[PDB]
């Protein structure tokens, strides 16, 4: 029973009136849509994840699944549209051109991100990130027992009390075997993550006919694949890391994950030199790719008070002050989102610092 | 013919020669791309973003929908919901986001996502989007602004820029547009919509009430014109590609664009001490923002030619070797593309060189 909720519209992380703020609405996926730092605070997670399955290890690629089904369809069934229900179906579909991909051998994935839809009557339009993992039944259990593992930690990893996170075991959706990993909201858990071990099924579904015509090279031995299916929700995850930013006001995002990153105005200063060397640094910034606040661009004052209170409604990192007494040396002072400090510093080690800053962050 | 059957044989493209085949393209029926397509497409978003949505930070991020529930109006040709554009979607924001700019235009709404539309039959087409609201004043100066702008946008990636033609257009919902033209082969295809609309929509979308869209013209408080601009990455990402060929096949992709940027493996070797070596690079790449194509895990040998023909055929700018004459004094080899030239160099000094041969090219 918090008003944290509002203050992800007063600075844009949401949009729509407080009717629409519904709970409901946001977690059954029917709200109208994010604001612009929501928008780029889920950008940024994605990548994060795309960083943190594609990237670094790579001999899993990207997938286009189309969005709709045309054609044919089943007798029945809560369907709406013809719209795609998961990126899983998709990325099946794949699998024998892409095992061309490489060199026809196991394991491998094919991973995208995309937009899905579950009626609930109105639709609903969730983000979610798949990797469709093809393994050699042999090492079947040993991977799920792996990713597992490995994707709790990467979320746990952004938390500013990463134990609200949990993994459970389960048995029996489209085989027994499966894993789902949850976000403690104060009121209760809710479901962030799938991870099945959909067996040879399904695909042999997809493919009926030849056996030959799949199976992949394991370790010199042909067989057929067992596809693993990791879907995890990222709108109500991009939710989740919210409130996790939350108990003053100030919104605690980890760096890496923030929607933006620092934030520059000015103070007892003309114009013209302040936002002189204000639009130099704006590019500097942006330059060296990072998320920068204009601030410098608005009227007033607003005091700093109120200003400080809004960036910290914000989750800004830094706030950044440029005075007059900057044009005569290099002296600006910035005051942490945390400790709430003030420091000053020189200019043009400004741009070195969020850097590594960030850099850091990354790391631990 | 020729392009088009490799753009399928080194995934760009996914399905048969009959799938695809201009009509299916054009009309975005195609079934989807390969994890090249996507990558080619994927950099050129970005690759958008960051001229136009980064800077001149007065222009923000979106997050239209997909479909349209509850009422709306019966009539011409559409799919329940199921959206045509982003442009009323972004005008669904018009009012809320414009307290992030406190009233003070210009200020654009920017959003990249896959529209849809009939062709009966579903087309599906990334769409690049910038909804840009101005004061009546300055309406055409922007709308001419944009046009050379966005031009140059493309002309900039092409290896014939002047293949890429712009003409003026009148009539719609308002008065003066434009067109942006690519020069396939066939003639010419229509890549992107600038249109000046005029407050027209604006008011339909908020009737009654006038007050509550005013917008800071300097002291005025004004109604804005919007100028709607629409630009088609999938129809584009089919130009630079086809911008890119016309046994002499390499793709010769611009940088900044292209979707894999180095390949990597082995000649004169043995193994794993070597591919040890080959995960110190890929790892270290990666950790630098560079697409790199894991050669080192290929197996049969098969041909020294066969590579740099497959590596030309996939556009991989540069391509680099590891043999013996490496581990001892660290010396590796590496070819290009385009320059079909060759050379030696230390391993070490590679990662610097990619990253500044991609970084200079940007600058241009």
């Amino acid at each position: 029973s918090e008003a944290l909720l509002e203050i992800c519209q007063r600075r844009h992380f949401l949009s729509g009136s407080k009717q629409q703020l519904s709970r409901d609405s946001l977690l059954s996926g029917c709200h109208p849509g994010f604001g612009p730092l929501g928008v780029e605070l889920r950008k940024n997670l994605a990548a994060e994840w795309w960083t943190s399955v594609v990237v670094f290890r790579e001999q899993v690629f990207p997938v286009d699944a189309l969005h709709h089904k045309p054609g044919p369809l089943l007798p029945g069934d809560s369907a709406f549209r013809g719209g795609r229900e998961n990126l899983l179906h998709g990325a099946l579909e794949h699998y024998v051109n892409c095992l061309d991909l490489v060199n026809k051998r196991l394991p491998y994935g094919l991973a995208q991100i995309g937009v899905c839809f579950h009626p609930v009557k109105s639709i609903g339009e969730k983000t979610e990130a798949s990797l469709v993992w093809f393994t050699p039944p042999r090492t079947s259990n040993q991977w799920l027992d792996f990713w597992l593992r490995h994707r709790l930690q990467w979320w746990r990893k952004f938390a500013m009390s990463p134990s609200n996170f949990s993994s459970s075991d389960c048995q029996d959706e489209e085989g027994r075997k499966g894993n789902k990993l949850y976000y403690n909201f104060p009121w209760g858990k809710e479901l962030i993550e799938t991870l099945w071990n959909l067996g040879d099924h399904e695909l042999l579904h997809m493919y009926p006919g030849n056996v030959s015509k799949l199976h992949g090279r394991d370790g010199r031995k042909n067989v057929v694949p067992c596809v693993l299916s990791v879907n995890g929700d990222l709108d109500r995850g991009m939710l989740a890391y919210l409130y996790d930013s939350f108990q003053r006001k100030v919104l605690k995002l980890h760096p890496c994950l923030a929607p933006i990153k620092v934030a520059l105005d000015v103070g007892r200063g003309p114009t013209l030199e302040l936002r002189q060397v204000c639009q130099g640094l704006f590019n500097e910034l942006l330059e060296n790719g990072i998320s920068v606040w204009p601030g410098y661009l608005e009227t007033m004052q607003s005091s700093l008070e109120q200003l400080y209170s809004k960036y910290d409604e914000m989750s800004i990192l830094f706030t950044v002050l440029v005075t007059e007494t900057t044009l005569e040396n290099g002296l600006i002072h910035l005051r942490s989102r945390d400790t709430t400090m003030k420091e000053m510093m020189h200019i043009s080690k400004l741009k070195d610092f969020l850097i590594k800053y960030i850099s850091s962050a990354k790391n631990v």
